[PDB]
């Protein structure tokens, strides 16, 4: 009943099973609580930074359950351990695995199960509705793609390129081969790489608009999307390129409530009628 998450997935995992955890990693913008989860964290102690939780703050709130992640915890499991029973999944976007987790950890396995298959039932009807818009162009290809100062990622893998996944689309074959290798991020900093992210449909992920480089950021993207490159990727020359997905949605708050959301994007951006 107690519960510490060290990620922000698995803090929006608690409240969506019904618990209110007990203390939580500070938010990665809209600090230090996401606006989207905030007032159902309202007493909810803010245990540091997802990089490196407070061990006292966490020792402090005594809990019953730590939910860690060995990408972020890996070093300190053992401290963890001592404090409360502790449970982990190996990476913090795989919010199917996190859910599962936590609803044998919590007694809320039947919660678990029902938002599960409401995600199921999403999914399928998207998939429907997709092929009744894109017909024999379905399954589309699509890439995922964030600007950032110095370089440009593709989210190949990772929150939304598994629930894209789930969800039907595709991979250019070299992008693919990336993702079977293990990469979820690609770093891109030169233009030669750009036909990499080439897709039917490629969705441009926003970074903090408040961020301090927020400037250098649009000064990139003004770059690369004025290349030649750019320019001969099949979705810029089919005008298949949405713009301005929120990057807590498409990928910081890495939790059940965003996969929701992030379908509903899908359908305003796309166009896509939901049949009934």
């Amino acid at each position: 009943k107690r519960v510490v998450t060290l990620y922000q997935g698995a803090t929006d995992v608690a409240v969506s099973l019904g618990v209110k955890p007990v203390g939580a990693v500070e938010s990665w913008t809209q600090k230090p609580k996401f606006e989207y989860i905030k007032n159902d964290l309202k007493d909810t102690k803010i245990v540091g930074q997802e990089p490196a939780p407070n061990l006292e703050e966490i020792s402090k709130l005594k809990p019953d359950l730590i939910v860690a992640s060995k990408v972020r915890n890996e070093k300190v499991y053992d401290q963890l351990s001592k404090i409360a029973p502790t449970v982990s999944t190996d990476t913090v976007f795989k919010f199917k695995d996190t859910t599962k987790l936590m609803g044998k950890a919590l007694g809320k396995e039947k919660e678990a199960e029902d938002l599960l298959k409401k995600y199921d039932d999403k999914v399928a009807a998207f998939q429907k509705d997709a092929k009744a818009k894109y017909k024999d162009a379905w399954p589309l290809k699509a890439s995922v793609v964030n600007f950032r100062a110095d370089h440009t990622r593709i989210y190949a893998g990772g929150y939304a390129g598994e629930i894209l996944n789930d969800l039907g689309f595709k991979r250019n074959k070299d992008l693919q081969k990336q993702v079977d290798n293990g990469k979820d991020i690609i770093q891109l900093t030169s233009k030669e790489s750009i036909p990499l992210m080439n897709a039917d449909h490629i969705f441009v992920v926003k970074s903090d608009p408040n961020a301090k480089d927020a400037a250098l950021v649009k000064k990139t993207e003004s770059e690369w999307t004025s290349s030649k490159e750019w320019k001969n990727l099949d979705a810029v020359k089919n005008n298949q390129v949405s713009d301005d997905l929120d990057e807590i949605t498409w990928n910081l708050a890495g939790g059940y409530k965003s996969s929701l959301k992030l379908i509903d994007d899908l359908y305003e951006k796309l166009n896509i009628e939901k049949q009934s």
